[PDB]
């Protein structure tokens, strides 16, 4: 989930 947010923005 972290990686998701990180990798999105
Ligand atoms: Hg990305
Ligand atoms: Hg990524
Ligand atoms: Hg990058």
């Amino acid at each position: 989930l972290a990686a998701s947010l990180a990798c999105a923005l």
